[PDB]
C-alpha cells in the first residue's frame, strides 16, 4: 500500500543531504547559532577528531540502502526528533545518526565502531531515545532513568532533593523519586505551633518544577514518578493524584504514583483485616527494611498506639478506584523486588523507575542511573531447515545480545553525569539494561497465538538467552577490567543468578554451570544486565510493536493495518472493502468476523481478546531471567472492582515484582 | 466608651495566669507537647539560667498596673499572636513577654534589661514583631527582612536560591528578592534547541515555595517582593504579576513586583523618548552599575542592537495600569539608593526589601538582613512650661532614640540566623533600622494640622534628632567595640553623613559637627541605623497610627471613633447621634459637616483629603535624616494617569528613594 510515501520521503531527504558523512560532521560540528553569534557545536572534540582521523574507511562504510528498512511513520518519528537539524532544516541521514551513535560509544575502537553500525542499521538492535539523541554530542546524557532519594525529612533535604530533579531534568532521562521519609498532614516539627502539611503540598512543588523545566527540547518527559509504601499516612490522597474532578489543591496532574507494596499489605487485604496508617516520624525504620524484619517491625509498632488503623480494604478499594480512573499508581512489590535483586548486598531499594522496570539501589549520595538498549526479537527469524517452516535463530540472538550487552557498558564510562550522585552510584555497580522488541511480530511471522504453548515456550527460550548472553558478555568484562566495586557479597558472587532466587531450574538451553563456575571465579562488571522497558519511540523507530505485549488492534495507525495480517487476508482471496470496514468499525479486533479462518483469529487476537491470566504467566515464566524487572501493562475489557482484584493478587502471588504498570481500559 | 471591655479581657487574663514571672518561665521552659510526648521548650537554656539567678530582683521589677495601658484591639492583637501559649491557653501576661523581650536582648545586663523592660511597659518604644516573637526563645530569629540575591543565571543558581528563600521563610521576616540577571523569555541556551522561558515560569515556582513553607505559625508573611529594573525584556508581564483576571498561567498572585528604576528611564518617561528592553544575557552588567557608568553603558547597548526599543510611555502606561488596579509595582529609585547610601563602599545595591524600606547591599554570598524597632512619638509630648500649651520633649527623644539603638545592636550578636549568607552579612557592615509610630496623633494631641507649618517642622525636628541620637549611640558602641567591620571608604568614614548626601546644612537642633569629629576619630559600630517602617501590627499594639502617615478615617475600626475627636467634639457640646451618622456615612471624614469649626476639620483631615505634595514634600523633609529608605503609601482619591504620573515624577524628582510603597484608592 502507501509504504510508497516511505521511499518519497526519504530520498526527498537524500537530495536536501549532503551525502557524505564526514562532511556532516564538519556541519554539524561547526555550527553557529545565527540569531546571537554563539559557537553551538553539535558533535564532541572527541568524536570530531576520531571521524577526521579515520574518514574513509568510515564513510565508506556507510550503506545508504539501509535508509529503505524504515517504515513512513518510523521514518517521520526520526525526522521529527531524532535526526540532528542545522538551523531548521535536518542535516543528519539515518545512516549518519546511526553511525555517531557507534562513535560516541565506541570511541577509538573503530572495530566495535563498524560492528555496532552494520548491526543497528540492519535493525538488529537499538539503544534507547536519549543514547540516539546525544552519543557523540558534547554534553552526552546517554541514560534513560534515574532513581532519586528523598535526602531527608527537612526544606533542606526537600529542597536538596528538587534542585538535583531540576538538574536531571536539564537532560534526557525520566525520574523515579521515592519519598516515604516526609512526615504526613499533621505531624510535629519542633520549633512552631506549625503542624506538617505533608506530601500532597510538597508533591505540588516538585509538580510545579517539572513543569518549569522544559526546554531540553522535549527530550525530559516533564513527569516524574513517585513511590510511595501503602502504610504512610499520606496515602489517601497520594493514590488520586492523577484525578481528573474534585479540589485544585489536592491533585498533581503532571506526575506518576506508583506504590511500593509490602507483602504484608497484601496478605491483610486478601485476610480482609486491619491495615495501619502511620507517619515516617512515628515509625522509624520502616521503609529501610523489607519482608520478616518489616513484618516484625511493623507489627510491634501497630500493637504500640504509633498510628491509625483502618480497613485494609478500604484503601484497596479506593486503589482500584484510582487506578479505573486514570490508570494509575502503578504497582510494584517492594519484597519481591527486595528478595530478588543481585543488588541486595547494598541495603534496601526503595523505588522503581518512572516505567516501573528498573530496580536499584538508591541512597540520599547514591542516585542510580541506567542504559538501555532493546532487542529487534523478529530479526533473528530464517527459514533455515531447507524447505518452508521458519526457526529461530538463537546463536545469532546470544551473539547480538552481549555485543549490546558491551556497547551498554561502554556507555557507562562514556557518560555525561547531570549530578555527582548519579556518577557515585553508576560507577560503584554498574547496572544494565536490555529489552526487546516486537515480541507479537516474532510470534505472528512464525505462526504463534500468543497464548499458544508454543509461544510460551518460545517466550522462555528468547529471554534464556539474552539473560545468558549478557552475563556471559559481562564476565568476559570482569576478565579484562575487573568486577564492578560492590561485586563482593553479592548474589552473583555466591553463585546464586536470578532464576536460584526465583526456585527455579533454568529452561536449561544454555550451559549455566560453566557460565556460574566463571562469574565466581572473576566477577560481572555489571551488578544488573536486564530489564525489559517499554520501547515506546523506538519500536516505532524499527517498525516494531512495543515491548513484549501483543498488538493493541490489527489496525496499528491515515490508519495502516497490520501488514501480516493484510498478507493473510490477500493470500486467502477475501481482502475487499467488507474487510477494510469490518476491522476499522471493531478497531483492530477480527474476532466475529463472518469469513475468517480460525487459525488467523487465533494468530491476531488484540490484547483485549488475550486473557490476563495468560499475560501474567508470561511475565512470570521470563521474570526468573529478568535481573531487574519490567514494565507490565495491563488492559481491561469490561473492568469491574473484582476482576482488577484477581489481577494484582494473581501476579502478587507468582512473585512478580512489577504488578502493574498502567492499567489500560474502556 | 468600651475601653471597659479592655480592662474587664485584661483581669480575666490576670485570672487564668500565673502572676509570677519567673514561674511562668519555669511553665514555658518545662512544656512538653502532650500529643507527641517532645520536651518543646519556650525558653532558651541561656534565658532561663538567667531568671533563675536573678527571680527575685526580676519578678519584683514587673508592675502588673502597666498592663491596663492597652486599648482593646492592642490586647487582642497580643492575646492572638504575641503572647505564649501553653496548650491552647494562653500563659504569657503582657508584662512576661515584655520582661522576656528585654532578657532575650541585654542577657546579663540585668541593668540594660530593666530600663528596656520599663521604657517598653511605658510604650516609648517597641521592637518588630519578629522580635516579640523570639527573643528569649530557643531559635530566636529576631530579624525582619532579608534581601536576597539571585545566585546566578542557571538552574543551579536558581535553585539554591529558591533553598534559601525556603529556608528564610520557615521562620518570622519578609524576603526581598533582586532578579535582573535571569534571562528573558526566549534567551539562547547552550546545549539544546531550546529557549528560554524567562521570568515568569520561574516566579511561579518562587510563588508556589511562599506558599507551601507555611507552618512557621502564621509569623511568615507567606509573600515575597521581587525586584526588577525595567530594562528587562520580561518587564509587562512581571509588573501584572498581581492582575486579578487574564490567564492564570501569567500571574503569580502572592508575590509583589518591585521596580528598581534608573534615572534614565524616567527621563526618557519625561522627554517622551525611547527605551530598550534586554535580556541580562545580551547587556551584561548593567544592574552591577549606576548614575553615569549606567547611562553610558545603556546607551551603548542600546546603539549597538542589542536589544529591543519601544516607547517608554508605552511601558510608562502599562505601569499605571497595573498600579491602579492592583497597588502595585511598588517604586523605589535605584540611583537615589545608591548615589546616598553609606554602604557604597561595598558596591552596587540591587534592591530594597519587602516593604520598601531597607536599602543595603545584598550579593550571592551576602544576603543583607536588618532588626527593626520604632519609637512612640506621642510619649515625648508633655505641658512642661507652666500652664496649658504642650510641647514636645526632645531631650528625652535623644535619650530613648539611644537606648533603642543600643537595643537593636546587641540583637545583631544573640540573633539566630537562618543562612549562613545572612550571617556574614549582618555580622561585616551590622545595619539597623529605626522607626516611628504615632506621627498623626503627635500632631493631633499638640493642636497641628498635618499640612501645617507647624506640623513640617515638627517633622524634621523629630527626625533630625533620632538620627543624631542613633548616630552616637552607635559612635559610643565603636568606642567600646570598634567599628563595624567595613566602615574604613565609607561616606560616614570621610565625614559625609545622610544629609550631605542630599547637600542640605541639618536643621541644627543637635551639634553635628562634634558628632562627625568623633566619627572620623571613632567610627560607628553600624553602617545604616534609620529607616522608618509600616509598623502595621506594633502600632496597634502601642495604640497608635500607623507610622508617620495620617489617619486613613477618624472611625479607627464594632468600630471606635478617633478619641481626640470625640474629646473635642464632646467638650462643644455638639457630640449626638447626628454625629455618629454623619462620620460612619462619610468614613471617619469630618469635613462639610454643617456644625463643626474649622480648627478640627484642618486637624482632623483624612490622608484622602490632605495632598500628595504635602505628603511626598515631608518625606522629602526627612529623607535627609534617614540612612536608609521609608515606606511611602501613596493615597488617590479619585485616581487618573495624569494624577498618578505628575506623583511620581514629583517624588522622583525630590530625590526620594522609595517613590511609592502601596498604591491606595478607591
Ligand atoms: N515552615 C514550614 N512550612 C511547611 N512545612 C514545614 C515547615 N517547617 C518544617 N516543615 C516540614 O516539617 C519537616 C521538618 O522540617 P525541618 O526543616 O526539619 O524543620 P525543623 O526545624 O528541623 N523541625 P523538626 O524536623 O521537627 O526538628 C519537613 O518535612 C518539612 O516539610
Ligand atoms: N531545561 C530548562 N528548562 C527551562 N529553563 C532552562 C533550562 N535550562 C536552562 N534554562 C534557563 O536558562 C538559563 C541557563 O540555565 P543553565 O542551568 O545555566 O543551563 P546551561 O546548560 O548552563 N546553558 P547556558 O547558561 O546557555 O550555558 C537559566 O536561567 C535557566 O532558567
Ligand atoms: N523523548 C524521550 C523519550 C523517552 N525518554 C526516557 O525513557 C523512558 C521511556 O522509555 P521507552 O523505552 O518507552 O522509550 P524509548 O527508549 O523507546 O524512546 C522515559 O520514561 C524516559 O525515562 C527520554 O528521556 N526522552
Ligand atoms: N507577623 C509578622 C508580621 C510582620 N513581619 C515582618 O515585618 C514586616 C512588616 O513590617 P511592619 O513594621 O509593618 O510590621 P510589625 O513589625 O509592626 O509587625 C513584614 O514584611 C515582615 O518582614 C513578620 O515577619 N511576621
Ligand atoms: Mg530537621
Ligand atoms: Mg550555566
Amino acid at each position: 500500500y502507501a509504504t510508497l510515501a516511505a521511499r518519497i520521503a526519504i530520498s526527498n531527504l537524500h537530495k536536501q543531504t549532503t551525502k557524505q558523512f564526514s562532511k556532516v560532521v564538519e556541519d554539524l560540528y561547526r555550527y553557529v547559532n545565527a540569531a546571537t553569534g554563539k559557537p553551538a557545536p553539535m558533535i564532541s572534540d572527541d568524536v570530531y577528531n576520531i571521524v577526521m582521523e579515520n574518514k574513509d574507511k568510515l564513510n565508506s562504510a556507510i550503506v545508504y540502502d539501509r535508509d529503505f528498512q524504515y517504515s513512513y511513520f518510523g521514518f517521520k518519528t526520526l525526522e521529527r526528533s531524532y535526526l540532528l537539524r542545522i538551523n531548521g532544516q535536518v542535516a543528519e541521514r539515518p545512516q549518519h545518526l546511526i553511525m555517531r551513535v557507534a562513535l560516541g560509544i565506541h570511541g577509538r575502537d573503530i572495530e566495535a565502531a563498524l560492528e555496532t553500525y552494520n548491526l543497528m542499521s540492519l535493525k538488529y538492535f537499538t539503544h534507547a531515545s536519549p543514547t540516539l539523541f546525544n552519543a557523540g554530542t558534547p554534553k552526552p546524557q546517554m541514560s534513560s532513568c534515574f532513581l532519586v532519594a528523598m535526602k531527608e525529612d527537612s526544606i533542606e533535604g526537600i529542597y536538596d532533593t528538587l534542585k538535583e530533579c531540576a538538574l536531571i531534568s536539564k537532560t534526557a532521562g525520566g525520574i523515579g523519586l521515592h519519598i516515604h521519609n516526609i512526615r504526613s498532614t499533621g505531624s510535629y516539627i519542633a520549633g512552631t505551633n506549625g503542624t506538617s502539611n505533608g506530601l500532597i503540598p510538597m508533591i505540588r512543588v516538585f509538580n510545579n518544577t517539572a513543569r518549569y523545566v522544559d526546554q531540553g527540547g522535549n527530550k525530559a518527559p516533564g513527569a516524574f514518578a513517585l513511590y510511595l509504601e501503602p502504610w504512610h499516612a499520606d496515602i489517601f490522597d497520594f493514590i488520586d493524584i492523577r484525578k481528573n474532578h474534585g479540589k485544585e489543591e489536592i491533585r498533581a496532574r503532571d506526575l506518576f504514583p506508583a506504590l511500593w507494596i509490602p507483602d504484608l499489605f497484601m496478605k491483610r487485604v486478601e485476610e480482609n483485616g486491619t491495615w495501619t496508617l502511620f507517619s515516617p516520624t512515628s515509625a522509624p525504620g520502616l521503609s529501610d527494611c523489607y519482608g520478616d524484619e518489616f513484618e516484625a517491625l511493623y507489627t510491634r509498632y501497630e500493637k504500640e498506639g504509633r498510628g491509625k488503623t483502618i480497613k485494609a480494604q478500604k484503601l484497596w478499594y479506593s486503589i482500584l478506584e484510582a487506578q479505573t480512573e486514570t490508570g494509575t499508581p502503578f504497582v510494584v512489590y517492594k519484597d519481591a523486588c527486595n528478595r530478588k535483586s543481585n543488588q541486595k548486598n547494598l541495603g534496601v531499594i526503595k523505588s522503581s523507575n518512572l516505567c516501573c522496570e528498573i530496580v536499584e539501589y538508591s541512597a540520599p549520595d547514591e542516585t542510580a542511573v541506567c542504559n538501555l538498549a532493546s532487542v529487534a526479537l523478529p530479526a533473528f527469524i530464517e527459514t533455515s531447515e531447507d524447505g518452508k517452516t521458519s526457526t529461530y535463530n538463537f546463536k545469532k540472538l546470544h551473539e547480538i545480545a552481549k555485543v549490546v550487552t558491551r556497547n551498554l557498558n561502554r556507555v557507562i564510562d562514556r557518560n555525561y553525569y547531570p549530578v555527582e550522585e548519579a556518577r557515585k552510584s553508576n560507577m560503584r555497580h554498574r547496572p544494565i539494561a536490555l529489552g526487546v522488541q516486537g515480541l507479537a511480530d516474532t510470534f505472528m511471522l512464525l505462526r504463534l497465538p500468543f497464548d499458544s504453548e508454543e509461544a510460551r515456550l518460545l517466550n522462555i527460550q528468547i529471554f534464556e538467552t539474552i539473560y545468558h548472553a549478557s552475563m556471559e558478555a559481562s564476565c568476559e568484562l570482569a576478565q579484562k577490567d575487573g568486577p564492578y566495586e560492590t561485586f563482593q557479597g553479592s548474589p552473583a558472587s555466591q553463585g546464586i543468578l536470578q532464576f536460584d532466587m526465583w526456585d527455579q531450574k533454568p529452561y536449561g538451553m544454555w550451559d549455566w554451570d560453566t557460565l556460574r563456575k566463571d562469574i565466581m571465579k572473576h566477577g560481572v562488571r555489571n551488578s544488573l544486565t536486564m530489564a525489559p522497558m517499554p520501547t515506546a519511540s523506538t519500536s516505532q523507530i524499527l517498525g516494531y510493536n512495543e515491548c513484549f505485549e501483543p498488538v493493541t488492534s490489527n489496525m496499528y495507525s491515515f490508519q495502516v493495518v497490520n501488514p501480516y495480517l493484510l498478507r493473510d487476508l490477500v493470500d486467502l482471496g477475501i481482502w475487499d472493502e467488507g474487510m477494510k470496514q469490518y476491522l476499522i468499525t471493531q478497531n483492530g479486533s477480527i474476532q466475529g468476523l463472518p469469513n475468517v479462518p480460525q487459525e488467523l483469529k487465533d494468530l491476531y487476537k488484540t490484547v483485549w481478546e488475550i486473557s490476563q491470566k495468560t499475560i501474567i504467566n508470561m511475565a512470570a515464566d521470563r521474570s526468573v531471567y529478568i535481573d531487574q524487572s519490567h514494565s507490565l501493562n495491563l488492559f481491561l475489557r469490561a473492568p469491574t472492582m473484582g476482576k482488577l482484584t484477581s489481577m494484582h493478587f494473581y501476579g502478587w502471588k507468582k512473585g512478580l515484582k512489577t504488578g502493574m504498570y498502567y492499567l489500560r481500559t474502556q
